[PDB]
């Protein structure tokens, strides 16, 4: 069967969880969004399994990704009922002055296991102006 | 029972009418964003019922809001079918210059009233790099 | 009939492939936004079919598009079954620094042509920040 609405919404949501969890330094809300076996991969290398998502979390946070508020964008979803891709746009800006602090091209692999949305891998593709890269 | 993705959409939509009917100074269109019992919280305080804020559309656009572009994202949402929460993230970047303006956490309570979403209670919590906190 | 909330999505999705064809430079994505009489309208002027979208495509990118990511917020759309009206931001930053680039707001005609909406009129009202001003 077909993609639904309420699934595209759901989809859109594991942004919006992981981004938020993030910020607020949740680890068990960012977790919950992955699946057991799930992974996050960008420039700095690849955070696969709860253990190493969950040190993955805490090392972001350490090197870049404190103080911030991180938002998702241009949401582009495609798929079915039980497996999708998501694109979307990453863009980063500091919670304690008016700088920005980056941005990204995300791609998502999401999947419906036990009738809920989960992150299977994340991509994230930072755009060169990110301080750490420079 | 279960909210539909039409209502999802509904209630992300009262979020963008209050921002574009702030940046627009629309006072109608942002008053008709909330119940007649609905509340507007910040670092400020609270205003309760369309009387309140009315008066409080313009002391915030004098104040601080005028002259930006407000942007919402990341919304989350849960609820039933006629009551829902809404947590989201608000941009803020100035419209004359390339200069932002600040951001916060947003968490809206709202409910569906005669087949139509309305904002009930508004709680906006923003980041210490707001000029005017400074 | 009202509009679907697959619909609204498919709408949004829109705004999201214009943008991010312009900002990966691919012209193929960009172009099928749009119906083939569909017209694109800002400060610069107005491109109307995909010869002219092209074009101008090409013409943006060279001038002041090029290097950014243009995101797209505060989507509100109201419709029947197979015509719509979007009004939404567009928020522009560079992707080579940490500066912002621009602004606007915009306004787009939508309509379902064989089950599948595309743009007939994008109008992108650009604020006065932005440096080509
Ligand atoms: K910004």
């Amino acid at each position: 069967m077909e993609l639904t609405a309420l699934d595209k919404l759901e989809i859109m949501e594991l942004a919006a969880r992981f981004e938020m969890s993030l910020d607020k330094e949740d680890v068990e809300n960012y977790l919950a969004t992955f699946a057991s076996d799930g992974a996050l991969q960008g420039f700095w290398g690849i955070a696969k399994g709860k253990e190493e998502l969950r040190q993955g979390f805490y090392a972001m946070l350490d090197t870049f990704a404190r103080g911030k508020r991180h938002c998702s964008s241009n949401a582009i979803i495609q798929g079915n009922y039980d497996e999708a891709t998501m694109e979307s746009y990453l863009t980063v800006v500091n919670r304690e002055d008016l700088n920005r602090a980056g941005s990204a091209f995300v791609k998502d692999q999401v999947r419906k296991i036990n009738g809920k949305w989960y992150l299977i891998l994340r991509q994230i593709e930072v755009d060169p102006s990110l301080p750490l890269l420079q």
